[PDB]
This record gives structure tokens, C-alpha cells and sequence, in this order.
């Protein structure tokens, strides 16, 4: 029993975490195999962050400017390339704690755990949703690019996500593995700005049978409603459309739980026209849209 | 920008986690230098049940490997399992117990594999509002100072309100609890004063000043209303621990608590502080600086 906001294990990661200096600037690197993965604006100046030229900043570097520190130890940088976004240093050393990896890049809603990184070293994980308008409300001080977000799978790492940038509203933006941005968002100090920020509706849905499973019943009602219905009402409360996808994905906590789908979409309508009441539904006043079908279902049945 | 429920980082936690097989039950160990520490439930009159146990009964796997178990004694309710292994990768470490209060991260186990770590807080009840199931017991809650791991508890059991009961890793509960199935229940809980008071420190780092007013209280004003509250009493000792805190945003500790006066006795009123309708209790005086600053492990 519980419902805790969990991250995975970061030791798998923690392995991985270099210090990568150029010039005046220090951000971390994720180091599998022989390469180092790094934002590559750690080759930008103070003249060029607003409309920086990345490939003609990169062929002025030599492998010598690139510092990169593994612990106590010194990496020698024997190659760099670019792919998009992500600056990548060849090594002349294999990460011996190179844990199995793949490189996936997630959707809106998605969860991943963090690892925060200052100067090569980790100093906390905590779990982030990839917000449907691409941003992460993530915990993160000048310095910590770099960082890198993660699920586990069996001994499989799954990187998901590399920290690049802080936008004015304090929200977070960055890359897949690949240096693909998610979001509209660029490798630039000119203006941006988030996107209006909507709720995960299949992840409060999700978290709701959490609720359920853990004993909370107060919420539910003896109505049910249509798909289209229910999407007309969640419009207005700025929560994302669900779709049969959604409806589909919730299908084994439906039957777990004998609640069906539109059943407790209409639950979510009441809550959302009435609010809790001075209640709470597994220790939170507000909606949790930060648990996805797939995490409920493996902290509650394993 | 930004502030997170945020755990330690669990590696050096990780590389310590073995499964502990008696019988039928199997559960978590805890593998530093030559011993394994687990809960002795593993194995009533525990004295009894030991001394018809031998060194073969109890199966310990590390990873794909079985260690060989070569003694074993009882200290309190944890059991403490010798083995032919020394752990190559024993951390720097302490066990330590904690106050009420204080906050640890959990690294939670099943069949000595970790599946997630967590951030979560010594009820002033001595439960932990943890998420657990069966097959957690042996998971462990540490800190890390620099290179240390300081472990401070052992995951033993659930209660009947669906939160956690455990001990230190000298087998000492937390709690006026006993690892016997009996009636026992978690007793009324409260809110921990002074990390509600380092949470709202580290909202208005985080730019969310909505809830600050121009009054200002006394100490034993402010312990008046708290009480009636289902609040911890605020000491001397948590206003001089607040003080960073007071002197980094500009916001007397007695001027934070006419703050809180005013969230309790009129509530958010539809507005949210870092993102929460509840005033979060679970982050530390500590843990407020170490996240608006980036300390690392
Ligand atoms: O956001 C940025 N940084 C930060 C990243 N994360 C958390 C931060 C918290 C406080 C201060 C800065 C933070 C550090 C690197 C540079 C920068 C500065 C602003 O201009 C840009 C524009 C684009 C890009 Cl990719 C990066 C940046
Ligand atoms: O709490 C217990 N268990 C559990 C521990 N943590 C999370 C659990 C989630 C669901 C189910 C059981 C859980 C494991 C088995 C032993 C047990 C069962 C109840 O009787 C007792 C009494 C005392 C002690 Cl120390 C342990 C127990
Ligand atoms: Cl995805
Ligand atoms: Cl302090």
C-alpha cells in the first residue's frame, strides 16, 4: 500500500556522469562506451548565445579544448561531431560501468526520473512528465545541463532526455538523446516562451485508479459519459483531449479495478466541477497528472 | 528554478542490496563488508526460532552470485547474516538514527533488485508514509554526507492504514511498534512546524510570495495556534536552524510563522505554493538549502 511519486534506482546513471569544460563553460556529459554526450552549447562564447553558428564555433575547436573529467581522472578527447543539438567526444576510454542502454525519444505525458548533475556529480534524482506543451517542470540551478533523464527496463537504461535550457517561467527545455529538442524549442538566448500548459488527463485517470486500488472510493459516482462528452467538459479545464488510445491504455486498471474508463472519466468531470471538498485523494488537494497507466500499474501490482 | 521532492542518489545504496531467502519467506538484505543485515522476520520467541536455524537455511544472492553464509546473530529486530564475502562495493558508511522530522530517501526493493527510490520523512508518529509491498521488507532509507552513506532505516511492515513501520539498522523501531502480527495501529499524526517553514523558505526562493504578510509573532503565540492545529511545537532550535533561510530571503523566522498563522486559520484560498494545495511538511531546513544550491554527491 502507498502511492508515492517514485524514481528509479540512479546508480546505472550515476556511472555515466563526466564533467565537460570548454573554455569558460563546465556542464555535464553522459559518457557510454567510448563517446561523451553533451549539450553542445558548451562550445558557445558570451558574443554568441543569441545567434550562435554552431558548426563554425565547432570546426575552430581542436579534441585538446574539450576538459573532460571522469571523477578524479582526465579523459582524453580523440574526436568530436555534432548531431543536432548534442555535442558528441569521442574518448580514448570505454566507460567500464556502460550499463545496457538504448536512446528513446518519449511523448507529452510520458514520466522519466532525473538525475541532477553539478560539475559531473550527481546530487539528487526526482521523477518529471514531459508536459504536453514539450516542457519539464524540473528542479534545476545554472550548471546543470547536462543532466540527463532516464526510465529502467529490467538492467536496460532508456534515455530519454538531456537538460539544455530554462525558459522565463522557470520551466525546463531540452533534447533526446539524438539532440532533437522537444518542443519548438532552440539552442538560443533569443526570446521563447512555453506554451499554454495543459493536464495529462490518461495521467490523472491513471492515478485516480491508483486511488481506488489503495482503498480511496469518495470521488466515484454512479454516472458514466461519452468519450466526445467527457473531452467537451476537460477542454475547458485545460486538460488534454483523451483519445481511444488513452481509453485502450487504461483497459487493465479498468478490469483490475471494475471501474470502467468513461465511468471514471465521469468521476473526473464531478471533481473537476466541484473540486475535493477539503479532501484528498492519496495525500494530494489537487489532481496528480504525473503517474502514467504503465507506472501505476508497476508501483501497485510490481 | 524549480523545487522537487528529490531523493539522494541511490548507487551506492544499490551496489549493497542482496535477497534473503529463509523458508518460504524471501525478502531484502543489506550487504556491507562482511555481514548481511536484514529484518529477523526472515526467520514469536526469536531467540527460539534462531538457535534451530543453521548457516545453510538462510540463501543469500547477490545479483546472480550466492554468497555463503558463515554466522549469524540477532541484534534487536535485525537480523545480522555473516558471510565468506566481503562486498567489493561497500560504501563509506553509518548507521544512524534519525529524529522525527528528519527526512531519508528509500531505495525500494524486491527480491534484493531495487525498483525505485523515493524521498519521504520520520513521521512525528514514527510511521513513514511509504509505498510498499510485499517483498519490500529489507529496503533500506539512507542519507549521503559527501561520500558517506548514513543508513538510518529498514523497512519491516505495514500497518493497517496502509503506512510503513521500521527500524534502524540496529534493529530499533522507530515507533512504538513490534514485529509480531498483533493489533497495532500508527497513532495520530502531525505536521512537522519547522519543514513547513523551510517549504515556504523555499517557495519564495522560487519566486512564489502570495502567502507573506507584514506581521510577525511570538514564539509562544505561534505554538498556541500550531497546537490547536495538529502542529509540531516550533523550538528555539528550529528557528536558529531556519536562520540561513531567514537571512537569504529577508523573512524573520517569526515573521515566516505569522505567515503560516494566517495559512491555517484562512487556508489557500484557490491558490497553490510551489505548486502544492497542501503545506508540504516532508523537506527539511536542510534539504531546502541543498536543493536552492546544488549540493553533490
Ligand atoms: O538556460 C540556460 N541555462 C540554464 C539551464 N537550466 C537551468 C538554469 C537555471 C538558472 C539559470 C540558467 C539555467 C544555462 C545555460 C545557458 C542558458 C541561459 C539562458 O539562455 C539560454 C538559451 C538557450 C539555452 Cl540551450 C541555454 C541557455
Ligand atoms: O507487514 C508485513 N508485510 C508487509 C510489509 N510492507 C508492506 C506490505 C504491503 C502489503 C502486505 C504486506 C506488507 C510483509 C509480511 C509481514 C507483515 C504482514 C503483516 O504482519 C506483520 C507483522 C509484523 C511485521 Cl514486522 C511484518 C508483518
Ligand atoms: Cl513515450
Ligand atoms: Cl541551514
Amino acid at each position: 500500500s502507498g502511492f508515492r511519486k517514485m524514481a528509479f534506482p540512479s546508480g546505472k546513471v550515476e556511472g555515466c556522469m563526466v564533467q565537460v569544460t570548454c573554455g569558460t563553460t563546465t556542464l555535464n556529459g553522459l559518457w557510454l562506451d567510448d563517446v561523451v554526450y553533451c549539450p553542445r552549447h558548451v562550445i558557445c562564447t558570451s558574443e554568441d548565445m543569441l545567434n550562435p553558428n554552431y558548426e563554425d564555433l565547432l570546426i575552430r575547436k581542436s579534441n585538446h579544448n574539450f576538459l573532460v573529467q571522469a571523477g578524479n581522472v582526465q579523459l582524453r578527447v580523440i574526436g568530436h561531431s555534432m548531431q543536432n543539438c548534442v555535442l558528441k567526444l569521442k574518448v580514448d576510454t570505454a566507460n567500464p560501468k556502460t550499463p545496457k542502454y538504448k536512446f528513446v525519444r518519449i511523448q507529452p505525458g510520458q514520466t522519466f526520473s532525473v538525475l541532477a548533475c553539478y560539475n559531473g556529480s550527481p546530487s539528487g534524482v526526482y521523477q518529471c512528465a514531459m508536459r504536453p506543451n514539450f516542457t519539464i517542470k524540473g528542479s534545476f540551478l545554472n550548471g546543470s545541463c547536462g543532466s540527463v533523464g532516464f526510465n529502467i527496463d529490467y538492467d536496460c537504461v532508456s534515455f530519454c532526455y538531456m537538460h539544455h535550457m530554462e525558459l522565463p517561467t522557470g520551466v525546463h527545455a531540452g533534447t533526446d538523446l539524438e539532440g532533437n529538442f522537444y518542443g519548438p524549442f532552440v539552442d538560443r538566448q533569443t526570446a521563447q516562451a512555453a506554451g499554454t500548459d495543459t493536464t495529462i488527463t490518461v495521467n490523472v485517470l491513471a492515478w485516480l485508479y491508483a486511488a481506488v486500488i489503495n482503498g480511496d472510493r469518495w470521488f466515484l459516482n454512479r454516472f458514466t459519459t461519452t468519450l466526445n462528452d467527457f473531452n467537451l467538459v476537460a477542454m475547458k479545464y485545460n486538460y488534454e483531449p483523451l483519445t481511444q488510445d488513452h481509453v485502450d491504455i487504461l483497459g487493465p486498471l479498468s478490469a483490475q479495478t471494475g471501474i470502467a474508463v468513461l465511468d471514471m472519466c465521469a468521476s473526473l468531470k464531478e471533481l473537476l466541477q466541484n473540486g475535493m471538498n477539503g479532501r484528498t485523494i492519496l495525500g494530494s488537494a489537487l489532481l496528480e497528472d504525473e503517474f502514467t497507466p504503465f507506472d501505476v500499474v508497476r508501483q501497485c501490482s510490481g
